């Protein structure tokens, strides 16, 4: 059996298992072999379920049609994205926050931008993440060589600064206790906890990055779910343009999870220690490692950013926020400490004194409802389960009655 | 002025200039500033110009409409791509070559795959490339930390094996002179030379990778332009499956340069030195660093691989092959040494005693035609210019009559 003489990338070897969501997919499949007739409801992966609004799909169809006309055909786009789309994103989301069209970089979504940013930052930076949070910041970090090995004692990669976000701290790190790193990944509203940082917290965040000379990578993918009067962009914090960039996506606003369209904003005043603008290196990465978001996806996003698009998106968002209420009420009425839900389509449920993988296995086993074990998001998620509110209304309602049956004798 | 204390990535500092194609777009823009009424003809970046066939755009439009219905909506797909699409690619382009559906990974294009492969290989591998070739291979390698600095005497980045491809050698390198590396990026039909490696030459390539325990990254971006009877896939060479992967795209086949859809094939028997299957690590990258190609672009790609889609694509390709011949005839009648254009929609024109960039500048200034300086494709490209054949027939004709007029006396 022939083998090349190329060594496996030693950063790939560092990873402890596969990406969490494939692991759940595999456990779901195993469950359906065990229970061939089970009506499985997924509240696991944060995947949108409701149709894209027609105003948006019509623009995509019209663009597809135009590609077969002489006047309408277009080929390669500027890798930064169509100017009018960059302009629409700059005005709609950062109007008055001093962001130009040219600070916006359109991508095929936030997961890809995080990895492209990690390529730009390179192997020699250190990172901080919320603990828990979205597994891609850590995993991208390991793959690029920014970490040591996984320590199975603490459930942590070496050299990553994990900032615990717990009910006892209001799901915001105690920054006086957080070590300096080059990069701070900060997601708000947070996946998985649902917690949105207040203006005073984000102010502390920017102050902390400024004294440490760090870069905040701010993930606003769920900002449109905000209910409380908290900032939706890091650039609402004066000083942020010196220490922060932001990544966003239409995945969770327009149901573009399969259509693929996000953006990153890197401000002009964000500079490396030698004065070099970070936006110039990202622009290099985006020109060399990427050939632009799909022309049809970009036509769809442009349609989102119109009175009719914004109205359609708000309505779908409103639907998921009502699902989220149904879920919150269910657990609260069952006597659980339930977190998130207010500002985010995730409910973060406290299952103390159990391993979250066990709670996950139990719920799956007995109710045929898939959830996401907290420990999939880091050692700070242990003791919790994330429940996703994306689903048709009937499925949400049915999941909740299955919860009520499962848990009626736990509480008290 | 405030600065962070994050050190700039030193691999980013290594890079000599901006990426080639943006730099050309920038000179085109300046030219239009200088002469706002210039009727500019763009034959630089190899960007397709003709409309996508209706059978293909119809499928994409249909998928968009379905996304607004209960029953037709879909969110996240497999990061590897829709199974029917992996099945269509495996059978259409590799039927009989031992390629399974699960060895195909659908991407948003070849440039993206090249960089994802490079994240996957990591910074500890050494690469070889053809010289000249498509600059993304060298630049991704620099970005990933696989290289030394740029040496301006030789015009090469340190620690890359530039395999010399010349008119004299048939643009196929003498492999006895090529040092061992981990990765060998090989493009056939090659961009910028248009040269397609024969069956015998690829056999030598596989034998060389096999003795050196190298991995071949075979880029077949232009394979559908083959006229000569040469293999279109590296997997046509027995033993390729132990040493090679392939990257391709719908960009040049269907005009998806803006729609975004390609694929990589990584065979089961491709293993690192510890025996670990390389495809398995690519799959981890693709799950961690990517969220799948656009559902609409996937539906377009699926419609391509049907009798109606293959006929329609074939017809567009033949239109650009006609364009390329017009361009060959023009330059050969002006008495230039002209290469390529047989198996590729590019012509590779020798301008002796003159820098590629000055030739680019002169053509653009005098005729308002954008071309590509050959030195953008590495040091072996110096003294050549690449001319792309993509364009409406009237624009190719006008460009050619402009060349003749400029160069005839
Ligand atoms: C905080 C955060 N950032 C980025 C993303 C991905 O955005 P896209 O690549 O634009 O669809 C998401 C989507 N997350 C879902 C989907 C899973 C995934 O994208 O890996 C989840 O955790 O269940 C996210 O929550
Ligand atoms: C040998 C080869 N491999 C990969 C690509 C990238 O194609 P896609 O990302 O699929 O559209 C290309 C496309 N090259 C163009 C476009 C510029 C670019 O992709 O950077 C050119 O050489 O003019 C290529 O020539």
């Amino acid at each position: 059996e022939y083998k090349t003489k190329v060594s496996r990338n030693s950063n790939m070897s560092k990873l402890q298992a596969g990406y969490l969501f494939p692991e759940i997919a595999r456990r779901r499949s195993a469950h359906l072999l065990k229970y061939p007739d089970a009506q499985v409801i997924s509240l696991g992966i944060g995947d949108t379920t409701e149709p894209i609004p027609e105003v948006i799909t019509s623009a995509m169809a019209k663009k597809a049609h135009e590609l077969s006309t002489i006047e309408g055909y277009s080929g390669y786009g500027a890798e930064q994205g169509a100017k009018p789309l960059r302009a629409a994103i700059a005005k709609t989301f950062y109007g008055g926050l001093g962001i130009g069209d040219d600070d916006v970089f359109v991508s095929d979504g936030a997961k890809c931008d995080i990895s492209r940013l990690q390529v730009m930052f390179g192997s020699n930076v250190t990172i901080a993440v919320q603990d828990p949070s979205y597994p891609a910041y850590v995993d991208s970090s390991v793959i690029m060589g920014q970490t040591g090995q996984f320590n199975t004692d603490v459930q942590k990669y070496g050299n990553i600064e994990y900032m615990r976000c717990t009910p006892e701290n209001g799901f915001f790190p105690d920054l006086s206790t957080v070590g300096r790193t080059d990069i701070i990944f900060f997601c708000s509203p947070n996946n998985p906890t649902g917690a949105a940082a207040t203006r005073e917290q984000l102010t502390q965040l920017v102050e902390f990055a400024k004294k440490n000379g760090s870069i905040i990578v701010y993930d606003s993918a769920y900002a449109m779910y905000m209910s409380d009067d908290n900032p939706r962009s890091i650039f609402e914090i004066p000083g942020a343009e010196e220490v922060a960039m932001e990544t966003a996506s239409f995945s969770q606003y327009a149901g573009f999870t399969g259509v693929r369209l996000g953006w990153t904003v890197i401000p002009k005043k964000l500079l490396y220690s030698d004065g070099f603008p970070v936006a110039k290196d990202f622009n290099r990465i985006i020109c060399t490692c990427f050939n632009g978001a799909s022309n049809i996806s970009q036509a769809g996003a442009l349609a989102c950013l119109t009175p009719e698009g914004l109205e359609a998106m708000h309505k779908v968002i409103g639907f998921y926020k009502e699902n989220t209420n149904i879920i919150i009420d269910t657990f609260t009425s069952l006597g659980y400490d339930v977190y998130g839900g207010k500002n985010a389509p995730y409910v973060w449920v406290h299952f103390p004194n159990q391993s979250s993988w066990d709670v996950f296995a139990e719920i799956l086993e007995k109710t045929h409802v898939v959830t996401t074990p907290g420990s999939g998001f880091g050692p700070g998620g242990e003791g919790f389960v994330r429940v996703s509110a994306f689903g048709h209304r009937e499925n949400i309602l049915e999941a909740c009655r299955r919860f009520k049956q499962l848990y009626k004798h736990h509480h008290h």
